[PDB]
C-alpha cells in the first residue's frame, strides 16, 4: 500500500541533488572564498562575486563552513572536503576559540584579532554542531573536548532552570547581556525560537558522538519545551519570541523555520532512541510540514519568507527555506507516506533549479523576488554560508538512497 515514485524518477532527482552539491555549491566555496591572505575563509563575497579579505569574519559563518565541509567528507569522501574542512577548523580553534574564558568570539578581524567578543548561545551551538560533525569525519578528539567544553559552558552560565530553555547572550566573561538580538530584525525578547532550535540541532549531533547522560536529559527537555511551548497546535507553526516564561511575544510565522524544525525535532528524538516522545513529535512535525504546505508556499511550490508581525507577508524567496523545504518535504513523505510531500519536494527542487540557483556567478541567490527577479544581495556574508544548501543536499541523498531501498533485493 505505499505510494512510491518509480525508480527512475527517484534516482534522477537524487543525481541532480548530487551534481548540484558536488558541481555548483562545494565548487564555489572551495574554489573562491578560501583567503591565502590571513588563511581561513573570507568573510563577504559581493553580488558580483568580489571576495573581501579583509572584512570581518563571524563565528557562526566560520561554523557552517567547517561543518559543510566535514558532513561532506564524511559522507562523499572526496579528499578536497577534508583538506577545506582542515582549512576551516585550523583557522576557527586559532581565532574564534577563546583559549581563556571559553566559547566562541560573535566576530573576529579578517587577521584573526577579537572585533565582537559576546558570547552569543546560537553562535556556541553552531560551534558545538561543527565540532562534533568534525569529529565525526575524523575522530579528532581536541574537536570533541572542545564541543564538550562549550556545552558546559552553556549549562553553567546560561540554562534557566526555573523555566527551562536558555539566556541567549552573555559578554566574553560569561556575564549575561540585556540585548540577545542576532540582528536588528528580532524582536527584544529573552527567549527565541530561532535560538533554541539550534541549541536542539547542536546538542543532538553532540550526543550522536558522546552520549552523556545529562546531555541526553537535556536535549529531552529541548524537545519537551519545543512541545509544550513552541510549538502552536492550534495554527501548526513556531512561535517566535517569548519571555523568561514562555509566554509569547511575537505573531509572526516563518515558513522556514516551521519546515526546518519539522525534521531536525525528529531527528533529535532518534538520536535519543526515545521512542516514548516519538509519536507526540511526529504529531508536531506533520503538522508544521502541512501548515507549511498549505501556507507558506507560491503557486511555483518555493517558500515564502514571512508573515511579520504586522500581518504583512513577505514573499521574497530567500536561499535557506527553499533548502528547508527540500529536506523537510522529503522528511515528511518518509514519515506519513504521503506521496503528496514528495511532490512537494519535486516542486520546491525545481524551483532551486530554475530560480534559486545563480548559474552565472555560482550557488545560489540568497533571495529572489516575487516576480522572478533576483535581489543584488552578498552571495556570502556573515549570516549566509554554505550549510543550508549543502545539509539539504546531502540529506536529500541519503534520503533518496534509502526510498530506493524499497524496491527489495532477489
Ligand atoms: O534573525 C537573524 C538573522 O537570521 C537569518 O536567517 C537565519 C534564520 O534565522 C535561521 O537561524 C536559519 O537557521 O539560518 C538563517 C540564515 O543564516 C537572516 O538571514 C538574517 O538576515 C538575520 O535576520
Ligand atoms: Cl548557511
Amino acid at each position: 500500500t505505499e505510494t512510491i515514485p518509480d525508480v527512475r524518477r527517484l534516482r534522477a532527482l537524487q543525481a541532480e541533488v548530487h551534481e548540484e552539491l558536488t558541481e555548483n555549491i562545494l565548487k564555489f566555496w572551495a574554489t573562491r572564498t578560501h583567503d591565502p591572505v590571513h588563511g581561513g575563509f573570507v568573510g563577504r563575497v559581493g553580488p558580483d562575486g568580489r571576495p573581501h579579505p579583509e572584512a570581518p569574519r563571524g563565528a557562526i559563518l566560520n561554523a557552517r563552513i567547517l561543518w559543510t565541509f566535514a558532513a561532506a567528507y564524511r559522507q562523499l569522501g572526496t579528499p578536497l572536503y577534508r583538506e577545506m574542512a582542515e582549512r576551516a577548523y585550523r583557522y576557527f580553534v586559532r581565532h574564534f576559540v577563546d583559549a581563556e574564558h571559553g566559547g566562541v568570539y560573535w566576530m573576529v578581524a579578517a587577521d584573526g584579532r577579537p572585533l565582537d567578543t559576546r558570547k552569543h548561545v546560537y553562535a556556541q551551538s553552531f560551534a558545538i554542531y561543527a565540532l562534533s560533525e568534525w569529529h565525526r569525519a575524523t575522530g579528532g578528539e581536541a574537536a570533541l573536548a572542545l564541543a564538550r567544553s562549550i556545552y558546559d559552558l552553556i549549562e553553567t552560565h546560561c540554562a534557566d532552570r526555573v523555566h527551562g530553555g536558555y539566556v541567549e547572550a552573555c559578554d566574553r566573561a560569561w556575564r549575561p547581556l540585556e540585548d540577545a538580538r542576532l540582528s536588528a530584525k528580532d524582536a527584544p525578547e529573552p527567549r527565541s525560537m530561532n535560538t533554541h532550535l539550534h541549541v536542539l540541532e547542536a546538542y543532538a549531533n553532540l550526543y550522536r558522538v558522546w552520549p552523556e547522560t545529562e546531555l541526553a536529559a537535556r536535549l529531552q527537555a529541548l524537545i519537551e519545551l519545543f512541545l509544550r511551548a513552541i510549538y502552536h497546535p492550534a495554527t501548526g507553526h513556531l512561535i517566535l519570541f517569548f519571555d523568561e516564561r514562555w509566554r509569547p511575544r511575537s505573531r509572526a510565522v516563518s515558513f522556514g523555520h516551521d519546515i526546518e524544525a519539522s525534521w531536525l525535532l525528529l531527528e533529535a528524538v532518534d538520536v535519543l532512541g526515545q521512542a516514548t516522545l516519538r509519536p507526540r513529535v511526529q504529531q508536531a512535525s506533520l503538522h508544521l510540514a502541512r501548515a507549511t504546505l498549505a501556507e507558506g508556499r507560491a503557486p511555483d511550490g518555493s517558500l515564502y519568507y514571512e508573515i511579520g508581525e504586522q500581518g504583512h507577508l513577505d514573499t521574497d524567496r530567500h536561499w535557506w527555506p527553499q533548502a528547508e523545504a527540500l529536506v523537510g518535504f522529503l522528511n515528511a513523505y518518509q514519515e506519513s507516506g504521503e506521496v503528496l510531500f514528495y511532490e512537494a519536494a519535486e516542486d520546491v527542487w525545481r524551483y532551486i533549479r530554475e530560480r534559486q540557483r545563480d548559474t552565472r556567478g555560482g550557488e545560489w541567490f540568497a533571495r529572489v523576488r516575487d516576480d522572478g527577479a533576483p535581489y543584488p544581495d552578498d552571495k556570502v556574508d556573515f549570516w549566509k554560508g554554505p550549510y543550508h544548501n549543502g545539509r539539504a543536499c546531502l540529506e536529500a541523498i541519503q534520503r533518496l538512497r534509502h526510498l530506493l531501498e524499497h524496491v527489495r533485493s532477489r
